[PDB]
C-alpha cells in the first residue's frame, strides 16, 4: 500500500513522475487517488476520463448519484467517492476553468483539499483542459498542500519543462 517509486523529489512533501496516473493507481495501491473534476462530475477527456474508464464506468455512476442527492460542488472544493479498484477513495477536486475565465485563485482552494489527506496520487489541477498555466498549478501545489503529494503527469513534454524550471 502507498508504495510510490520512482518519483522525482521536489521539496520535503511534493514528488512528480512522467506517467499515466492510472497505471500509477493499480502499482502504488493508494489509499487516496485525486481526480481533477468539474462541478458536475461529469467525467470527460482529460485525467476523469481516464480513471473512469479504468473503472468501467463504476466512477460515473456513483458520481450521478452523488450529484442528485447533493447538487454541484463549488469551484475550489471537493467530495470524497469510492476508489473503487484504483484505490481505497477518490477525492474528486475542482479546481478553476480559467478558460472559462474562472478566478485563478480558487486553484489556492483546490490544493487545500489535498491536506486532509496524509498521502496522495494526485494530478496538476486546472492545466489541461481548464487551461491554467502549469507552472503556476505546480508552485501553488508546493506552497499550499502539506501533506504528501505524488504527482502524475502523463505529457511528457510538460513534464520535461516543469522539471526543468522548478530545479
Ligand atoms: N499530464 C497531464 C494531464 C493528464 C491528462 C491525462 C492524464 C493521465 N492519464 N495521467 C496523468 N496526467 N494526465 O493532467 C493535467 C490535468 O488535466 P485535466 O484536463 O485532466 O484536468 P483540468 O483540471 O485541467 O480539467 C478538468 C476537466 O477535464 C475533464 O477531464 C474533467 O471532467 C473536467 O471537466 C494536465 O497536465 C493533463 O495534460
Amino acid at each position: 500500500v502507498n508504495s510510490f517509486s520512482g518519483y522525482l523529489k521536489l521539496t520535503d512533501n511534493v514528488y512528480i513522475k512522467n506517467a499515466d496516473i492510472v497505471e500509477e493507481a493499480k502499482k502504488v495501491k493508494p489509499t487516496v487517488v485525486v481526480n481533477a473534476a468539474n462541478v458536475y462530475l461529469k467525467h470527460g477527456g482529460g485525467v476523469a476520463g481516464a480513471l473512469n474508464k479504468a473503472t468501467n464506468n463504476a466512477m460515473q455512476v456513483e458520481s450521478d448519484d452523488y450529484i442528485a442527492t447533493n447538487g454541484p460542488l463549488k469551484v475550489g472544493g471537493s467530495c470524497v467517492l469510492s476508489g473503487h479498484n484504483l484505490a481505497k477513495h477518490c477525492l474528486h477536486v475542482v479546481g478553476p476553468n480559467v478558460n472559462k475565465g474562472e478566478d485563478i485563485q480558487l486553484l489556492k482552494s483546490a490544493y487545500e483539499n489535498f491536506n486532509q489527506h496524509e498521502v496522495l496520487l494526485a494530478p496538476l489541477l486546472s492545466a489541461g483542459i481548464f487551461g491554467a498555466d502549469p507552472i503556476h498549478s505546480l508552485r501553488v501545489c508546493v506552497d499550499t498542500v502539506r501533506t504528501n503529494v505524488y504527482l502524475a503527469v502523463f505529457d511528457k513534454n510538460l513534464y520535461d519543462k516543469l522539471v526543468s524550471s522548478f530545479l
